[PDB]
């Protein structure tokens, strides 16, 4: 047995999952261990997208882990993202079944619109002209989430949901004529300087789960995040809290996550970081402590993706 939230179409979400991010310089055959050792460990939630660049790494160590007995694929929940080279509503079931293809699964248990501005469409995922400009693409994201709705009764996808969506943009959603299926959640940045308040409450009001990425600070990869920003878990409360605990900074900034509803993601390649994040478990924070994390909110957002800043869709 292991920690689950009902989402708003029935299954069932793991409220720990585990990241799978890593910069280009580290090798993708990393993400194959790392994913083993997460399951070994006690993960139950994976969270990957086609624009991470390792689905056939991701998807083995699944499979292998079903195969050798581990693990029953009904116990895994595995995310996967369509990234905006495929907004297009004909181009959303392709991506799907590409990455379906690439992990040699059957089905997502999630697949979300992973970043609301759309590119141009074709392999590259950062579709540049000439001279070095973004080829952005117009879509009705209202097409796209139809399509969405049919990779779902397809039965490709257990559910959909959404990612990096603000307030009007899931409005834009929620309200569509015709809707068969709420986004189930909103995958956003959010950790103690960016604490999301109210946009956790908007989604909460909705029955919509917010999952938090970026939740430990950040890989703080250049150029995507600014190296002149504070790192969390440097933070002097956060530390305080953990010496207290005997645990972690990061373990805290889990906690707090998990206590005030969210589920929350965790990107680790190391054996024993893997293994210490899952005793997010193992203890509880008080009400006066969840009090001196909310103290904490800076209004820091770490990843701005403002190479996709310009288009009426950019969210932040
Ligand atoms: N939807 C989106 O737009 C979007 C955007 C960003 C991220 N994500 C997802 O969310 C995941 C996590 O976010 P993120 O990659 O920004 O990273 P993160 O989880 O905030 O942090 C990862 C960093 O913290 C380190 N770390 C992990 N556990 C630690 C611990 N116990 N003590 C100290 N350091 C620890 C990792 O290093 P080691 O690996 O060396 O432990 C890595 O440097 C990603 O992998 C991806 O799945 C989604
Ligand atoms: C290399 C590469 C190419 C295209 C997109 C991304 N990453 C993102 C872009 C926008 C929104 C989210 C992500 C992400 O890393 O989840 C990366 C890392
Ligand atoms: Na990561």
């Amino acid at each position: 047995k292991y920690q689950c939230v009902k989402l708003n179409d029935g299954h069932f979400m793991p409220v720990l999952g585990f990241g799978t991010y890593a910069p280009a310089e580290v090798p993708k055959s990393k993400a194959l261990e790392a994913v083993k050792l997460a399951i070994e460990a006690g993960f139950h939630h994976i969270d990957s997208a086609h624009v991470y660049n390792n689905e056939e790494q991701v998807g083995l160590a699944i499979r292998s882990k079903i195969a050798d007995g581990s693990v029953k694929r009904e116990d895994i929940f595995y995310t996967s993202k369509l990234w905006s080279n495929s907004h297009r509503p004909e181009l959303v079931r392709p991506a799907l079944e590409r990455s379906l293809k690439n992990l040699q699964l059957d089905y997502v248990d999630l697949y979300l619109i992973h970043f609301p501005v759309s590119v141009k469409p074709g392999e590259e995922v950062i579709p540049k002209d000439e001279n070095g400009k973004i080829l952005f693409d117009t879509v009705d994201l209202c097409a796209t989430w139809e399509a969405m709705e049919k990779c779902k009764d397809a039965g490709l996808a257990k559910s959909i949901g959404v990612s990096n969506f603000n307030h009007r943009l899931l409005e834009m959603i929620l309200n569509k004529p015709g809707l068969k299926y709420k986004p189930v959640c909103n995958q956003v940045e959010c950790h103690p300087y960016f604490n999301q308040r109210k946009l956790l409450d908007f989604c909460k009001s909705k029955d919509i789960v917010l999952v938090a990425y970026s939740a430990l600070g950040s890989h703080r990869e250049e150029p995507w995040v600014d190296p002149n920003s504070p790192v969390l878990l440097e933070d002097p409360v956060l530390c305080a809290l953990a010496k207290k605990h005997k645990r972690t900074p990061a373990l805290i900034a889990l906690r707090y996550q998990l206590q005030r509803g969210v589920v929350v993601l965790a990107k680790s390649y190391n054996e024993q970081r893997i293994r210490q994040n899952v005793q997010v478990f193992e203890f509880q924070l008080t009400s006066e402590e969840m009090k001196a994390i909310d103290g904490l909110n800076r209004n820091v957002r770490y990843l701005t993706l403002d190479i996709f800043a310009g288009p009426p869709n950019y969210p932040f």
